[PDB]
Order: C-alpha cells, then structure tokens, then sequence
C-alpha cells in the first residue's frame, strides 16, 4: 500500500460520532479534512485529472488552467504538482496572502485579476488564456465535469456504506457543486440500493435550491459559509435524488463549527458547522430518532484562521 | 468503522513514493498530518491519555496541565474537548496570534507567561499551577512519558510494517520527543524481526545526539525546524535502537519542504523537509540502492504559513 504520488491516496477517511449534537449518537460525521491537500475537493482535483488523461484531453505538454483560489484550486495545485502538470490558477488580485502564499509553495502560476471584477473577472482571464491556445490549457470545470459526482460514487459514497456496515439512513452534506451529495446519493441509492433521505444544505441567505424546488424567485445573496450557496443550481447537482433541503444562517455555522472544536475536539471548517447545525435540526425530530445521520464535513479549522470562525 | 470520539482516529496514515528524491523509487514517506489534529502528536496525545485514565492518574474531575503550544498541545487540546476534559497549557507570551485562536478555539484554558522566560517560564507557571493542587492537576510529560512512544509500537510501526509488506529497510524520523523513532524501531526490530537501520535525524545547528554518541561536549543552538532538535537526549529517546544520526540545516529543511510541495505536490510542514533531506542523502549512496526508506513527515504546510517555510 505505497501511493504511486500523492493524488492516489485521496479518501478512506474517518467517521466520527458526536456526543453533543443529535440524540442518542445518531449524528456521525465524516472527516473530509484527512485528505492530501486536506479537503474533500482533494477527490475531485485526482479525479477531473485523471479522467481527462483518461480522455486524451490532459496530455504531456497541456497544462491546466482554471479559475479557482478555494479548495479545489488547492486539490488541482497539489495533483498537479504530484503528476507532472503545469497549472494556471486566475485569482481577483484581492485573494488573501496566505492562500497566494499557499498556492504559490505548490507551484502554482498564479494570475491575478482585477479586483473589482471579482470571481467573474478571474473566471473570464481563465477563458481568455484558454482561448489563447486551446490545444495547450485545459480547463476541467468543476460545476459541470462529470467526474466530480463520479469520485464520490466511487469513493465517498462506499466507503459511508461500508464504515456503517449499510446502515447509514440520512445523508447530509452541503452543496457548493453538488458532487459530493450527487455521487453518494447515487452509490447508495443506486448501488448498493438502499432509499434513504439525501439532505442538502444551503445557506439561508442564498437559498436557491429551495426557491427552484419551490418554484420561486431565485434570489442569491452573500454569507459567510465558505465552500457552499454558489447562488445558482450546478449541473453537478442532481436534483432528483435530492429528497430534502435544509437551510443555515451564517452565524450559527460559524457557532457550530466553533462547537465541534471545542465540545468535540473535531478541527472542522465553516461549511462543516452548517452541516452539522442543519443535521442536528433533523436528528433532533421524532421522525428520525431512529435513524443514522451521517455528516460531510468538507474541510479543516486551520484553513480559516483568518475568518470569523476564530 | 464509527470512531466514539475523534481520538480513537488516529493513525493509519498513507505511504506516498517520491519521485524527485532517492534513486528509482526507494524514498517513500508517512504524512502524518493527516491525523485528527493533522500531525504525528496527533498519536501521543490520545495514548497518553487514555493510559493515564488506565492508570488512574486521569479521573473525572481531573483537569489536564502542560507547558506546549506546539503539535503536542494542539494534540492534547482535541483529546481533551473529545473525552471531555479541561485543559490548561501555559506558554510564552509572546507565540503567535494564530496558535492563540487556535488553542482557544478548541477549548483550552490559554494560561500566557511572562515572554522573557521563554519555554522555562511557562514550565514552571504549569509546575506551579499543579504544585497548588496536585489531586487536580495531571502533567503528561511528553519527553518522559513511556505511552509516547508506546503508541509507536503499536500503531505508526505496524502500519509502516503492514503497508511496505515487511520490506521496509530503513525508517527515518527527525527526533522531538524521541518517540516516533523509538516506538516505530521497537515495532520492526523487536515485534517484527527485521534488522533494519533506524536513523534519527537532528539539526546540525543542535547535532546534540551525534555529539552524545561521539563522547563530545553536548553543545546546542538555535536553528528553524520547529519539532525537532529540543538540545537534549529525551528520555523517550531509545539511543540503544538508534543506527545512525543525520545532521541537516535549516535552510536545506527549508528548501527541501518547498520542493516537497511544488514537485511532489505533498504539503509537508519544516520537520518532513529535514527528515526527506536526510534520506535523499542515504538514498543516494551506493550502499542504500536497493534499501526501502520509510520517512516521517510530522506534520502538514498550512501549520507553518507564517514562517520562514513560505
């Protein structure tokens, strides 16, 4: 069991059982944060990379460029890095210094763009430099790539069922692309045929899943829950096994992922104490006093230490 | 597979190949950081817990108190919240900013001491604090304490021996506490069988185990690679076991964590640049070509953004 680089060893990661969330231990959640760039996006960044060598889109000579300074322009930095590839990370000139510093340590180009153009401004200098020389950058598209979900149910997904010897009954992750509540939905449901309850999360501030299903006005708007709330319905999000949408609010995400720290000793991110808030509302109802819960917590509290978390 | 509390996690960390050190292949390393508190102490702040519970010296009612804001606090700050402990760490007023959020943020009690004392100063504020109630206050003493390297024995060795199918040749570890070496060496050596070559690895700034072994003048100093090099022979040093020393500088530690992230894409914290520098230097001699060299990195980058590292 020696990893041939590092993108290999994504996943296996732990499940943990709260004492002071949920009733009677039916909230466990799932520790995202041991993986090799420390995230669950360290899934996806292997596996958009491999499946594109696999396409014949990623190839000797082609380098990776993409429009991302959050968790998965760190997945695609460090697999990058592991497998050989030049890779072009566009970024508002506004992104703190310790992730351009973060960033820079892999080897990433960054290219920084104008602030006040914020994401759509690096998102655009991404498609320009594509457009430079598009048998040369490739860009893998986190929100739409198929290999997204696909890792989670290849991986993700069976290692829930198999840690909770099939018993898990509730899934409950947040969605920023949609991949990992896709990809695990898909597993158990349709593999290992088990018809649980899918749970996504949502910022209450941004609640565009529960407007769609709805039928509302779609109407985003900011919070503080880095990672999820993207405004808008990914293509990654598979909205058919979605059986339920909880909402969060800012403040209590920050309060819980504190909680997990200090009441739990669980390192969790932002993302991971709405999970949890929006998992301990459902475990704490009748309906599903019976019923195993299990949590994504996507990522780690030391990536936050300049956020209102600490 | 559903851990009770976050401290029965531990352990089972990836071997990763390099490809940019060693000669064909024979360097592979363990990422310890990736461990509930995401590093190698991770280990030793659950066993030395739970034997003190074991033992009797950790009782409800008790509180913890030590003098460490390093891995090893951090590492006992989540065993504490996990098991349901208060926790009192002393340290210099003068650390850094982020590891003050960070401890507080899981709970502990931050007792800060006065900054011209040094680490000798919030030693003796955490004896003094246990001097007041001693039926209270438990002290774990990482350097002495024998559950240290015990876990070793027992987890980080037979994982190296289990996931390398016995061929590991060659384990090589910076030197802390002494009970990463110590441990994993007993493991294979003892438990196992194998006559491998143990090399601890030390600043050449603070080369205190070379002079030791040599009969020199024991003569310490400063230098950047935080986790090692503490300028005495620790009790949970085994020298007995010890095969060879390697020494290795600051700035090389440096450099050498820099490339483990920019062409392994491993986010290895200062200590794993020290130790893969040592075993790049044995990988490359004729007389270890055909040796398998098993590497600790204790500890991950993020910890260290504020430092010379980036």
């Amino acid at each position: 069991a020696i990893y041939a680089d590092n993108s290999y060893s994504i996943g296996n990661t732990p499940l943990v059982r709260l004492k002071h969330f949920g009733h009677n231990g039916n909230v466990v959640v799932k520790i995202e944060g041991r993986n090799p760039s420390y995230s669950v996006k360290c899934r996806i960044g292997a596996n958009m990379v491999w499946q594109a060598e696999k396409d014949g889109t990623l190839t000797k000579g082609k380098e990776i460029v993409d429009a991302t300074s959050g968790n998965t322009g760190i997945a695609l930095a460090y697999v990058a890095a592991a497998r050989g590839y030049k890779i072009t990370l566009t970024a508002p000139e506004t992104m703190s210094l310790e992730r351009k510093r973060l960033l820079c340590g892999l080897g990433v180009n960054l290219v920084l763009t104008e602030g006040a153009k914020g994401a759509k401004g690096a998102i655009a200098k991404a498609e320009e430099i594509v457009a430079s020389d598009p048998s040369r950058y490739v860009m893998l598209k986190q929100f739409e790539n198929p290999a997204n979900p696909q890792i989670h149910r290849e991986t993700t997904g069976p290692e829930i069922w198999k840690d909770t010897d099939g018993k898990v009954d509730v899934v409950v992750a947040g969605v920023g692309t949609g991949g990992s509540i896709t990809g695990i939905s898909r597993a158990i449901k349709l593999d290992f045929g088990k018809q649980i309850t899918s749970v996504a999360v949502e910022p209450v501030e941004s609640p565009v899943i529960s407007q769609t299903l709805a039928g509302e006005e779609v109407k985003p708007g900011p919070h503080k829950i880095q990672g999820i709330g993207a405004g808008f319905i990914p293509k990654n999000l598979d909205l058919s096994i979605i059986d339920r949408v909880e909402t969060v609010d800012s403040d209590t995400a920050l309060a819980t992922a504190r909680r997990l720290m200090a009441e739990e000793g669980i390192l969790a991110g932002i993302s991971s104490g709405a999970a949890v808030a929006a998992a301990d509302r459902l475990a704490k109802l009748p309906e599903f006093a019976d019923k195993l819960i299990v949590v994504i917590l996507p990522s780690a509290s030391e990536r936050y230490l300049s956020t209102a978390l600490f």
